[PDB]
């Protein structure tokens, strides 16, 4: 019953980190180029440099986690290309050339049609469903954690620890009791959808973060986006039910949004219905022999 995922273990001098992209709970993400030695190719990558393990046991478990990442294989979830076994271990993935979905929707709010919005809702759901099938809880699904490979193709990234705060994305039970499950991921998925449908509005803006639990327990939720019919909005609301087992399963969300993506005009009302990150690749870097990690592998 074998697992023949290939783990590449690479020296860091085969990479040039161009710039920092961001930081999170487990360390720092760079934009870089993989230039495998004795070749004529520069491959666009992201490199996450993990902070130092605080104990021998936790250092070991970085490798268990990398074991899990290298076996993740779905078109809508990021895929480990390799690691560098420096004292602080580096994770190498393919660069998604359009950056994160949150920035993409904000910039292009006048040029995104119902078809694209609904499709992304589908693909993200396919990615979460895959992660559920693998028993992996994401814990931080939000639009900033969805990446745009092409406008027609998005991936979930930065999923949580395999073996175990964004308050305004968290299920009620996660806020109160620190319970994270696939059904709490469904809650966050609903918020991610709301972000997309508002072209990147900040959820519960103005409401302090320390009032969120109280607001939720009292029955308040994110308001209907202007472009949403009550049909799409009801799917969101169902993800935000206090009873976790009453929420849609991701596999149901794949179906619902796929149905809607047949007649997107029925479901989203956008006028004239019928990347800053990309441009930085065009400008802020040497671009001679660049080639996708698709072509090379
Ligand atoms: O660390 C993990 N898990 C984990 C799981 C998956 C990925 C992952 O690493 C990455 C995460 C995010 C990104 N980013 C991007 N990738 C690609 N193209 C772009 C373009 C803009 N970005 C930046 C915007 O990305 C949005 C997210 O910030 C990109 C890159 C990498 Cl390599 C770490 N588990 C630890 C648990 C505790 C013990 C140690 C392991």
């Amino acid at each position: 019953a074998p697992n023949q995922a290939l783990l590449r273990i690479l020296k860091e001098t085969e990479f040039k980190k161009i710039k920092v992209l961001g930081s999170g709970a487990f360390g720092t993400v760079y934009k870089g180029l993989w230039i495998p030695e004795g070749e004529k190719v520069k491959i666009p990558v992201a490199i996450k440099e993990l902070r130092e393990a605080t104990s021998p046991k936790a250092n070991k478990e970085i490798l268990d986690e990398a074991y899990v990442m290298a076996s993740v294989d779905n078109p809508h979830v990021c895929r480990l290309l390799g690691i560098c076994l420096t004292s602080t271990v580096q994770l190498i993935m393919q660069l998604m050339p359009f950056g994160c979905l949150l920035d993409y929707v904000r910039e292009h709010k006048d040029n995104i049609g119902s078809q694209y919005l609904l499709n992304w809702c589908v693909q993200i759901a396919k990615g979460m469903n895959y992660l559920e099938d693998r028993r992996l809880v994401h814990r931080d699904l939000a639009a900033r954690n969805v990446l745009v490979k092409t406008p027609q193709h998005v991936k979930i990234t930065d999923f949580g620890r395999a073996k175990l705060v964004p308050i305004k994305w968290m299920a009620l039970e996660s806020i109160l009791h620190r319970i994270y499950t696939h059904q709490s991921d469904v809650w966050s998925y609903g918020v991610t959808v709301w972000e997309l449908m508002t072209f990147g509005s900040k959820p519960y803006d103005g409401i302090p973060a320390s009032e969120i639990s109280s607001i939720l327990e009292k029955g308040e939720r994110l308001p209907q986006p202007p472009i949403c019919t009550i049909d799409v909005y009801m799917i969101m609301v169902k993800c935000w039910m206090i009873d976790a087992d009453s929420r849609p399963k991701f596999r149901e969300l794949i179906i619902e949004f796929s149905k809607m993506a047949r007649d997107p005009q029925r479901y989203l009302v956008i006028q004239g219905d019928e990347s800053n990150f990309y441009r930085a690749l065009m400008d802020e870097e040497d671009m001679d022999d660049v080639v996708d990690a698709d072509e090379y592998l």
